[PDB]
């Protein structure tokens, strides 16, 4: 398209919502092409993430860990409006992994604190899509400390399974993975500091080593447990997208299934079906979809378990309704 | 299916065989859907990982690291007597990931020392599932300790490749994968225990590095080598299942292929062809079919080599037949330059 | 074939060229089945591996780490002579993945320092595979030393897409991932030793961590970015075939996207569309077909992005032409 045809699109201004919600949209595409408004301000921020008060200097779009889903349709233009406020310290920058050129949209979006800028691309391709910070020289870092989130660009048809038959669901919720680098001290305690420069060579010596020392949904350990746990209902159709910027990771739904899993996260990509466990590799996104069968207690996890029940990467889903016995019955209870 | 329908289905009970042999089977299933009755007595034992004779405290299904195959088809029931005898310390309990709810059995199976359990599930979707204990609060504890297998689910009409032509193996293996993490003392030897419980603290500080100690096939190093090396013959066609309850590998048959490779397990989804290297994240089972067209000896392993060759994650086979000067041939033998 | 067949088969000499670049060749195969002959001089040889003159005693194929890709096509006959000069101290061999029978060459192909041995097998399977030296006892540590290289063999009309419609490249390079584990003193510093027997134990003793000390492409921190960038023209369509031997990797173009990926490796399992990340277990290659849309330095990493700007696994691709403000624009440059 020209500039001309560009401008004469229809404009829509969109309010982001915190993960793992992710913003009203339509799966089929209403109308023609169009610009989708977004803005984010960069907060940086003390977070705490796990029970023993350990703290992490977040860079956090939209002042969440992960930022926000983003949601277009294919051949629609992501318009994002950046904000990095003068309270914050870094230049900070955004790359969208669904963009092209300029390094996915970093070349030409480097702010310092006091900065905006607005950056405008094309969704070409049909997806789930990781976008994060990448400041030349100071990149792992910056996503690291938790500066990525992901995009999402639905077919203008919506879903369809391998073979072209409509896949709707009924929720949708946004799972950004985390993996946190934090120093300790000569007793393993934890390191705290008073402003993210003061941790970044600390942070580095943890980061060489490539072991986390968190991993972790929704910026914390048990984030998306309790008050935050997930919902659904048995019969209902739920899309678990779910991100890594950095470090691999293998999504299971305990007590359920991925009955179709875009485990590249790419909608061309026909998806996998009856998945136990699936793979997104770090610097991705994935997507999988679930009609719920069951009630109960649900634990999503990343399924390399040491990561997910010690350090962290495990959240619920509660469901409710009618058990079925046909799929699963205790035949003799737990007895002597 | 209602109560009075699967109360009318027949029963089969199954006699199950340690790994990596499986249990009798067929791959077409004969009639119609069955429950499936399998039984497994949990051990606490001690087993010995390598041939230094560094011991773990394992929980072992049937007794055994990793646990036996269980075989059924799609849509037949699996129903699993679990029995957890006084002898052990530990409750434990089973997930099938191939079942749906009650975190695929785990919240209808905690059983205390003395304690059985029976859990029927439907087999609803065809493929190689893990299955695992997983006790709330020390759950990797549980299958890093081998407390894992697998079972596979063969679809009615017996295995297919991803364009509806049917294959069909002539023999069968499980490799199952293990993850250990042994506490070492301050010469870097590997710790005993008296007890499983004296082990936890320091085991659990090896898990937190994500670094294994050993990666083995079949409970120990070099457990399926010599005269326990698997076995083929050239123009035999042989199904690999292997399974990671915990952490990715990558599986390669040196000198070999996957001619047609489940890498996620499931046989609905089209299987890669003419594979290298296949990847199983951990959590999941994955197949490889093969047909055998060089004698000698192949070795089986996690392709990350150090893992393989350092860390114990190497099988062979010994093949049998005629070697094919075609397929390869040493032109000049080494020799003077 | 029968004897007499393979016997009249036309033998073709092949002279090789160093990574990241590709030898001559045909994409669609030009006649019948060939035996393609190459020769490759094992040196064994001190390489400084980053900036800090970190050393490494490298086992290297014809010279270079990665070893250079051979391109053949299907039901070609691939015939190495293997040379290992008198002045190496170690047994050296070759494991095609390609390859059956063997362990893939290595039970054929054993040489001591002043020997040399030809070995021919069948190309029988489409697609990019690893190669590397194997000898027994002693598998991983001449890989890790860089002893790894990759071939192609195409079909023998090219490549195609999932739907059979030709796909084309003009140029392809091969970028090689290496994992080095370089000892360290106590105070941090990287050893040297006087030859490569001498850094065995020590060596070990850090690939037992599984926690390479760099990470990087054509055999250094570097060797692909700046003067040695790789480049590519907007409308230029770029196969990039990526292998690693021995440990997972996760390439990534940052500013593009990998249009088709063979994440296997294998020409006849369907390549994966519009990919932002893509994963290559250890142990294989793979291979990204791309069509530049922008101009500009694009950097291509493994996304474990500690690995890629802390490790040393970036390239960069550096791209001519003319800006598409359709698929990206600067609405708003960065201001106060
Ligand atoms: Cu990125
Ligand atoms: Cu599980
Ligand atoms: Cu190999
Ligand atoms: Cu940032
Ligand atoms: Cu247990
Ligand atoms: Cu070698």
């Amino acid at each position: 398209a020209t500039a001309a045809e560009i401008a004469a699109l229809p404009r829509q201004k969109v309010e982001l919502v915190d993960p793992p919600f992710v913003h009203a949209h339509s799966q089929v595409a209403e109308g023609g092409p169009k610009v989708v408004e977004f803005t984010m301000v960069i907060e940086e921020k003390k977070i705490v993430i796990d029970d023993a008060g350990t703290e992490v200097h977040a860079m956090a779009f939209n002042g969440t860990v992960p930022g926000p889903l983003m949601v277009v349709h294919q051949d629609d233009y992501l318009e994002l409006t950046l904000i990095n406020p003068e309270t914050n310290t870094l230049m900070h920058n955004i790359d969208f992994h669904a963009a092209t050129g300029a390094l996915g949209g970093g070349g030409l979006t480097e702010i310092n604190p006091g900065e905006k800028t607005i950056l405008r691309f094309k969704a070409t391709k049909p997806g789930v899509f990781v976008y994060h910070c990448a400041p030349p020289g100071m990149v792992p870092w910056h996503v690291v400390s938790g500066m990525n989130g992901a995009i999402m660009v639905l077919p203008r048809e919506g879903l369809h399974d391998g073979k072209g038959k409509a896949l709707t669901y009924d929720k949708i919720y946004y799972v950004g993975e985390q993996d946190f680098y934090v120093p300790r001290d000569e007793n393993g305690k934890y390191k705290k500091y008073e402003a993210p420069g003061d941790a970044y060579e600390d942070t580095v010596k943890v980061m060489r080593t490539l072991t986390p020392t968190h991993v972790v949904f929704n910026g914390a350990v048990g984030a998306l447990t309790g008050d935050k746990a997930m919902t659904a209902a048995v019969g209902e159709k739920v899309l678990i997208v779910h991100s890594q910027a950095n470090r691999d990771t293998r999504p299971h739904l305990i007590g359920g299934h991925g009955d179709y899993v875009w485990a590249t996260g790419k909608f061309n990509t026909p998806p996998d079906v009856d998945q136990e466990t699936w793979f997104i590799p770090g610097g991705a996104a994935g997507a999988a979809f679930y009609t719920f069968q069951q009630p109960g207690i649900y634990a999503y996890v990343n399924h390399n378990l040491i990561e997910a029940f010690e350090l962290g990467a495990a959240a619920h889903f509660k469901v409710t309704g009618e058990w079925n016995d046909d799929l699963m019955t205790s035949v003799l209870a737990p007895s002597g």
